[PDB]
Parts: structure tokens; C-alpha cells; sequence
């Protein structure tokens, strides 16, 4: 049966392939080929699961404290290091969860800064400083790829080579009937909605058909650092660097992934393991429903994963062409406004960190993981909480205790217009550790918050906090506005 | 007479001279501010009325520390409902009304 | 101190070995709860808070038995309303407002 | 140890006795053997004491149902056994739950009739129409004795011979003294503080003391009837009388309780069960531990106690003059004047089955099992759902389903005084199934309730349905003041 669904999939996919203009033709027979391939894997084995037993915690010499990578010490010459590092970013989404229709890297941060600015920044600063020329690769989606080149004109005059290249694109395929939604049209038939992005993962596949691993490491480049766009903590770090490429008794890690301790907050998976004697990503969907809340145990596992990556090009090359590359298949099933319930297949990049050798966790700072997944996290960083400079942030000197506080503004305040429209001016939060704002309120200038301010308007009500206001350990609720006269 | 919208001296009283026009403004507490009890407990301190012209709060209402008042300002706070006004609040030409409770943590 | 955060033995109290994180959660409980006999009268059994981190209770508010309150719960009844937080609720970082009865059949 | 403190609290006692009334002085010291005998009784038996094992379901003819007692079943002659019966009322209850001090007797039920009215009635209608002698007694209490006493001159004109006695009452124990609460105010101090009634047990100890058992079974009596005032249902049964006084193969049963089925309200009550060889009424309490779920399981145990027993005097007599009577100890506890914790000593008049020869329950139809302990079930008894006569109510035979509807009035709605006043009459009710109604509510009159009715007023809201208002299948909310002009 299983052979006859994939050959029955695929020649109806020689179908779809038969439209294309041919302009990115051949290009789009690899994604095909890409996708049949996940498909061929994903009826390979069903229920993926993990022999629980076969799982055991992280050597502590796999996961070393960044401390003392750092005590080692910076490398003897900067430049040496910089001119044999690539940093990657991840491009692949866009700013519909800030209620963003663009690309998400455009959408500003702090001072007119978006966060490509910021990442651009810093990168140049990098080499003003160093006189080294280090690359900036984006790998972008189908739904960024376009709207995103348009404006890196900005950066002709800044001193980087931005690079680009397109992140796969595989076609949705039905829940029920294990086929695909494609009608066989192109991009432009606004049947968007029949394709999607497989995996932050296929970024090996697809980087490797760019051809420009083989360019970088035919340039005398040897690591790649990727990170995301919108995690600000992901500074390209000296002492990680020389770690890697003036390793201690000529240990040369093919893979090296940064993981941070766990808060209760973000139990949500990424966690190292040693499964059948290499490192192993595990997942909580990985996981058997027995042995779930033992995998959520901070004392069991007291790590998780920062999709900070540093990478060996020559690894990436030697094992893609060996197809030995090797990522669990991710099934996301989603039903869109159509009306349609799909499931699409899909891989995440440090997965893959058990196919190389020496593969190596580190326990870095939390600073170097502030992900802005939302407008709150916005409203933390454009705060004199923290500093920007050469386009990196770091918190306050003048922070008193050295935590991040909690903020939580409602749906008022999810779409960034929301949000800088409701804040006349960003608040004084340099003593703030928690907050909470749930209904419609408005914030005039020079607010100031300290401690734990949890303002709450009832639906249908409003909170309009007057300017100048200091609201210190204050429960404030109700309905108040505040008018001209 | 308590707002710095005048100067003691030697027990003598004279208008700021730094009150841009020689007019003294009007306000008006309403009930709950009539005994000097209520009155004083209901201001946690004496706001900013050097730039003030108009002053109205009726109801129940409650000011916090360093409250700046200016221009024309009339808070109402209605029947059942109550108005705390949060300290450094500067009230510059509004009406703010409505019910708004702010308690400590 | 009367929740399973705790453990009490030979009158000497120490944090639960079956807390995840070492640190002590966070609790303000309004004025309807401040005097003993309303505070044991509002908890029908003391809710389990052995995963809690932050806990606001603001108006007048109940709890039924085995309550579960996990990570951030912000309970806020309005003035004059009440809520009935109903028994076995599991509350993990939630924030629960309104006015809500719970009433016998 | 247990003995050493048992005669510590007898010469308390008698400390007690020593102030007593010259009149009612000696009784007392009656009353207060029964006490200690209890206590004895009590202690002797600490714990379970009965296993899970010897207990089996009641064979078949254990229990006969009425369908096969009522078919060919009114006697021949009917006064011959009507003259051989005695009427027996629980009259030991107020009616604190329905908010009146007054003993629950005394309130009225139906058109001015008490519960008592009704009784009298009936046994009275009885002996008009069959030109017999029916005795009725009622079973006081130190709550209800005086204020019934009072208003039974009523009845001097109406035919029927009505006898009171009142039960015993015992001192309340302290829970942690084991000791006679015995605050002995004088009682001047209110006897809840003071004093208690044992349930029913009693019954048999004092209606021999009172000399009517004597009298009755000297007078020619044979067979006396127990149920409670309150008992709507408990009529005087001509077909179980008949195959009581005129039993087939000459078998006579000295004891005989009414079962009925357990609906979803009556699975808390106590059982009936073959224990021993002989038949017993089993409680919850009686079933500690392990086995205990099984108990309230409908397939094991499908019938429960009516309360609405026929007994023979001279069994009464022969089995108290010899204590033979046998009753498990119940023991109950509370306090809330005194601010103390306080235990009570008492029995149940339906457990002595088991020390009577040819003990026989009889499945009845709920048609005499129908006890008005609330104002929503006086609600239910006052519409045109039932129709009196001569003191006796049935179910309308215009009610297309024979089922009684479910009915629940709010706490607006507790005291009687109060439900009264809600009523400016009492709606139709004869195609309802389901009533709810909660909140500050007001009905007019001729309002007409059908199928399903949900009336909702919140907090602070009124809700006055207007009159002649039909509501047929829907739920009404909201706030609505009908005011005059
Ligand atoms: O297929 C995709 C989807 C998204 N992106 C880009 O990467 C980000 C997607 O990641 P995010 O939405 O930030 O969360 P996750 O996909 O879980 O991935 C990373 O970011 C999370 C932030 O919480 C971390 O928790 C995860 O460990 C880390 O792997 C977006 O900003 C996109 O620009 C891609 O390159 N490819
Ligand atoms: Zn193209
Ligand atoms: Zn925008
Ligand atoms: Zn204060
Ligand atoms: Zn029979
Ligand atoms: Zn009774
Ligand atoms: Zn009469
Ligand atoms: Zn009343």
C-alpha cells in the first residue's frame, strides 16, 4: 500500500511540476524533490517516538559553562577568527503575529532600527573595528524573499556583504487524503495558501543548492553562526569563536549549539540529551505521553535549546552530499480561513546536531537569548532598561537587580500601531519587575513604573493612566478617561 | 493658601511671584473634601496649582504624592464610584471622570 | 505557609523537596482576605501552589476545593461583584476578572 | 479504663437528677436509665462491628410488591380490621428548615389545612364512612408536646380519638469528655444548649411507658401504623392491612416496613437486607471502608426505607418487657450556640426489624412516599399537579405522565412566610417537568408553568413575571419591576 501512496503522491507532483514557467523551473523540481524525499521518510516510520530507556542526561564535559570558555579567554588575533566566520539569519517569517504584514526583520525596534538594521549594524561595526570583512547571509521565505530585497539598498554605503538566499517551498497536503492541495498554479494564483515553508531545518538542502557553502568554504571560511532576526541576543561571540576554531587539544567541533538554563516559563522542549552515545535535541512531541512530565523536570533537565547555532561548512557539506544528514520529521497540521484542515511536513535545524561528530552544548547566558516574539517584548526593549549601541542592546548599568521583568500588555496592544499609538511616550521601567495590562488603556508621557503594576479595564471600559503618573506596587482597575477641555 | 501658590513668611502669606498673571483660581471640593479630616487624608500632599485656573472635584476622590494641577481641571467622580488619582499625575486642561480604584501591592 | 509549598515537621517548616524552583512565589491577597476568620472562610481547602510563582486576589473572591493555581494567576473581582472561583479549577497563567456566583440547586 | 469512666459520668448524672421537678421528678430518672444503658450498649460495641461478607440481597417473597397485594386485595369486611388499628405519628419536628418554630405539624399545607388537619381528616372521613373507631397518637417531643397540646382543642367536635406521648429526651454528650454536656442552665438555658430527642428508636420505650400500648392492645387493638406527619403519601393502606390482619396460610408478621425504588435523590438513604437469617434495615454508616461504593450501586440494592412501618402491639409489648429489642447505636455530632463540639446518642425506629419474627417489607409505589421538607415541595403539593380530598391528596388524572416534575426555589423563596408572599397565587403546574427558579422573584396570579422553566435574577435584580404570564420552554433573566397605578 505505503509504495503505491508515494508513487501515487509524486507523478501527480510530475503533474503540478509540468506548470512552470521556466524562469524557476528547475529550481522548483529540487523542492519537489526535497519534499518527496521528507514524504518518503515521513510513511517510513509512523508515531515517531523515542525508546525512553535508551535516553540518558548529557556528559558534563558535552555541555560546558560559558563561563569558562570565556575565562579561556578572547583569541590572540580577532581577525584571523572573524575573516574564517559567516553569520546566518533567519528570514523565513513575517510580523502577522505583531499584526505586521511585511517581513518581520523591517518592523523597528528601537530608534527607527529595525531589527535587520540592528543586525547590520552590528556586523559592520564588527569590521570597522576589526578591519575584517565578515558576510551576512539571509535565508528568506517565499513570502519574504521579494519584500525583503527591495530595501537592502539602505546598506550599499554600510560596510557588509549582505548575501540571500530561498528557503525551500513544499506543497501542503491534505490531512485525510494524504495528497497535495496545489492546483498546479504558480505564486501569483493566490493559492499561497497551498504551500508553505518546510523548516527553519532544510537551511543544509538549501544551503548547499545556493552554492554558497561551496563559495564560503572555497573562500576560506570554515563556521557558520546562525541565529534569528529577532532574537537580539544573538551577538556573534569572540570567546564561543575561539572555542571553535583554536579548540583546546585539537578537538574540532563540527557542531556546537548554545542552550540556557530553564525557567519555569519556558519549559518548552529543546533540551540535549545522550542517546546511543552522541547528543540528541529532544522534543516534547518526541516524547511518550508517560514520561512527558519527567521530561518537563528541571532537576532531570535543566537546559534548553537557543536556536544559536555555530556550524562547520565543511560537516554540512560532507554530510549533505552523503544525504547522512539526519532531523526528525516534524508534522504540523493547521487549518487555515479557507476552511481546510492540512498537515505539512517539516524539520527543525538543530535536530540534526546528533549526525555530526563532536557535536558540543554550551550553557550561555540568558542575555544571549531575548527573542521579540511579540509587542510586550517590544515595549521591554525600546524601555531605558536597556542601551543600544552598534546595534547591539544590553541591559542598564543602572538596573538595579540584574533580572528581566515581566510584561504582559493585552490584545489592545498586540499590532504594533496598537501598541505605539496606546504609549505616548515609552514609560520609565528601569525599576519595573512585573506587569500586566490587560484592557483598553492608554499611557500619557513620563509614566513611571516600578515594581509590580498589574492595571486591569473591565470590557467595554477604559483606563486612560494620566501623564507624569508613578505607579509603584499598584493594582490600579476600572474605568477612567481623561479628556480636553 | 497650602499649595505653593503662595509663599509663608515670618507667618505673612503672599502670592508666588512666580504666578505668571495676579489672579488667584477657583476651586471648588465637593462633600467629601468639606471636613478637614477628610480633606487632609484625601491629599497625600499639597498638588502643583502655581499654573492653575480652574479647579472642580466632586465626589469621591483621592490624590496621590506631587499631583501637578494646571489651567482648568474638573474631575467627577459619580455616585458608588470612586476616583484615586495617581501620585506625579500632571492634570494639565482635562476632564477626567469615571471610576478608577488604585490599591497597594 | 499552610500550602503543600511547604513542610512542616517537629514545628520547623522547610520548602517542599517536590518544588522545581528553589524560590518563594509571590502572594497579595486583598482586604476581603486580610482578617484569619474571612481568609480560611474564602479557601474551602488551601489550593495547591506547588508550581506557583505570582498570585494577585483583589475583590471578593471564593475558592473551592482543590483549587490548582500554577505560574501567574491574576484574580481580580470588580468593586461590588464577586467571584466563585469554582472547585477543581486549574488556573496556570491566567487572568480571571469579572463577577461571577456559584449557587446551589 | 473505659468502665473506670463510665460510672465517673453516671455520678455526674446523678449530680443532674438531684433538681428535677416534684411533679415530673421521677420519669425522669427513667429517661435517663435508657441513657446509660445507650452509653453501656455504645461502648460495648466500638467500631464497625458488622463484616461485609455475611451480608446477602433479600430473597424474593422477603419483599412482595404492592401490585400483588392490592390484586384481589380489599377485604371482605373493613371495619372488623379497621377496629383492630391504631394510627402512630412522628410529631418530634419543627419546622426550622421551612423558617417557623412552630412544630412542622402545624403548618399549613394545603387551603389552611395543616399536615395535622390533613391526618385528622382522613382517619376521620375513615371512621364516618365505615362506622369504625380509629385511634390517632401522636409521637411528641420537648419542642412540639405543649405547643401541640394547646391547639388540639380543634378537633373535640371531629370524630376521632387523638392521644399523644412524648419521647424521651437525653443530655448531650461532650465530644472529647465523654461527658454529659450538662450546662444545666437551668433549661431556663435553651435545651439545643442542654438537651436532645433520640430519634426514633424511642418510639417503643416510650409509647410502653406511657401506658397506650397497654391501653390499645387491651382496648382490642392488634396493628399499629408509623410514618411521619410530613409523609404526604403514608395513608392508612386498606390492601396491606388486609394482608396483614387477614394473611394467607395464617402466617401473621409482627413487623412490616414500606419500600419503595431508588430513584437518582433516594440513593443516600438506608437499605433493606438478609443478614443472619433474618432481615435488617442497613445504613452508610454501617458500611465502613472497602465495599462501601457497592452499597449506593442501584443493581445491588434496588429498594429503600419508607419509614412507613405496621407493627404488632403485643409484639411491642412482649419484646420491650423482655428488652429484647435491638437497634444499632447511632451517633451523631455538631454544636453552635455553646461554640463546642458535641456528640448525641440515638436510634432508628426501622432498625428494630430484625428482633421481630416474620419480619416482611413491601415494595409500594412513591405514591406513599412523599415527604414535604421544603417550600418548593409545598409548591409541587398546593398545585393543581394534586387534588385533595378528605385529607387525602392524589395526582390529578389529567397529568398525561405519571412522573413528578422537578422543582427548586431560591432562598428567597426558604421561608414559608416569604414563599407565601411570592405567590399571589400558585401557578399551573400540570404539564411541568423542570422549574428553577433563583433570585429576588415575584409571580402574579394565574401564571402558567410548562415543560422547562428557568427563572434567573441576579444579584441586586427583581423579577416580577406578570400575571396571567404562560411560560412554556424558555429561561427568563434580567431585572423587571411591575409596579401599580
Ligand atoms: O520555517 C521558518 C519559520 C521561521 N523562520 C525565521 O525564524 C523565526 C522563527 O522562529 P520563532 O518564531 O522566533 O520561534 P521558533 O520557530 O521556535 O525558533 C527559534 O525561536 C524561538 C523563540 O522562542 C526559540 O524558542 C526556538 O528554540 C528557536 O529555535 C522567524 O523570526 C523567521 O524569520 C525561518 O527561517 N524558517
Ligand atoms: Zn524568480
Ligand atoms: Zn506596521
Ligand atoms: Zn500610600
Ligand atoms: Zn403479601
Ligand atoms: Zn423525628
Ligand atoms: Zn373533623
Ligand atoms: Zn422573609
Amino acid at each position: 500500500i505505503r509504495q503505491e501512496l508515494e508513487l501515487s503522491v509524486k507523478k501527480e507532483l510530475e503533474k503540478i511540476l509540468t506548470t512552470a514557467s521556466s524562469h524557476e523551473f528547475e529550481h522548483t523540481k529540487k523542492d519537489l524533490d526535497g519534499f518527496r524525499k521528507l514524504f518518503h521518510r515521513f510513511l517510513q516510520e509512523k508515531g515517531p517516538s523515542v525508546d525512553w530507556g535508551k535516553i540518558q542526561r548529557p556528559p558534563e564535559d558535552s555541555i560546558q559553562p560559558y563561563e569558562k570558555i570565556k575565562a579561556r579567554g578572547l583569541p590572540d588575533n580577532i581577525s584571523s577568527v572573524l575573516n574564517k566566520l559567516v553569520v546566518v539569519k533567519l528570514n523565513g517569517g513575517l510580523g502577522t503575529s505583531m499584526g505586521c504584514k511585511g517581513p518581520k526583520s523591517l518592523i523597528g525596534v528601537r530608534n527607527e532600527n529595525t531589527f535587520l538594521d540592528l543586525t547590520v549594524q552590528q556586523i559592520e561595526h564588527l569590521n570597522k573595528t576589526y578591519n575584517t570583512d565578515v558576510p551576512l547571509v539571509l535565508m528568506n521565505s517565499f513570502n519574504t524573499d521579494e519584500d525583503t530585497k527591495k530595501i537592502l539598498q539602505k546598506y550599499n554605503h554600510c560596510r557588509v556583504k549582505i548575501y540571500t538566499f530561498n528557503q525551500s517551498r513544499y506543497p501542503r497536503i491534505n490531512k485525510e487524503s494524504l495528497l497535495p492541495v496545489a492546483k498546479d498554479v504558480s505564486y501569483s494564483g493566490e493559492n499561497t495558501e497551498a504551500w508553505y515553508p518546510p523548516g527553519h531545518g532544510d537551511i543544509y538542502a538549501s544551503f548547499y543548492n545556493s552554492g554558497l557553502l561551496d563559495t564560503f568554504i572555497g573562500e576560506g571560511k570554515e563556521y557558520i553562526f546562525v541565529s534569528n532576526i529577532d532574537n537580539l541576543g544573538a551577538t556573534v561571540d569572540l570567546y564561543i569563536l575561539n572555542h571553535l576554531m583554536n579548540p583546546p587539544n585539537g578537538k574540532r567541533c563540527e557542531f556546537v549549539m548554545e542552550v540556557t538554563n530553564k525557567t519555569r516559563a519556558d519549559v518548552k522542549g529543546g533540551t540535549l540529551t545522550q542517546y546511543e552515545g552522541k547528543l540528541r535535541l529532544v522534543e516534547i512531541a518526541q516524547v511518550p505521553k508517560a514520561h512527558v512530565d519527567e521530561f518537563k523536570s528541571v532537576s532531570k533537565f535543566k537546559i534548553f535549546n537557543t536556536n544559536n547555532l555555530w556550524i562547520s561548512l565543511a560537516a554540512v557539506k560532507r554530510l549533505q552530499e552523503q544525504n547522512a544528514i539526519d532531523m526528525e520529521i516534524i508534522v504540523n497540521a493547521k487549518t487555515l480561513d479557507g476552511g481546510l484542515n492540512v498537515i505539512q511536513l517539516e524539520t527543525a535545524v538543530g535536530a540534526a546536531i546528533k549526525s555530526f561528530e563532536n557535536s558540543l552544548g554550551i550553557n550561555v547566558p540568558r542575555s544571549r537569548f531575548l527573542p521579540v516574539k511579540t509587542t510586550s517584548d517590544l515595549l521591554l526593549v525600546m524601555s531605558n532598561l536597556y542601551s543600544l549601541n552598534a546595534g547591539s542592546l544590553t541591559m542598564s548599568e543602572k538596573r538595579e537587580f540584574p533580572t528581566v521583568p515581566l510584561v504582559k500588555l493585552g490584545s489592545s496592544f498586540t499590532k504594533v500601531q496598537d501598541y505605539l499609538r496606546r504609549f505616548e511616550s515609552i514609560p520609565d521601567m528601569l525599576e519595573l519587575d512585573h506587569l500586566t495590562v490587560s484592557g483598553d488603556v492608554t499611557f500619557g508621557k513620563n509614566v513611571s513604573l516600578k515594581g509590580t503594576v498589574i492595571i486591569i479595564a473591565n470590557h467595554g471600559d477604559r483606563i486612560d493612566i494620566p501623564p507624569g503618573a508613578v505607579l509603584e506596587n499598584k493594582i490600579v482597575s476600572g474605568n477612567l478617561r481623561i479628556l480636553d477641555h
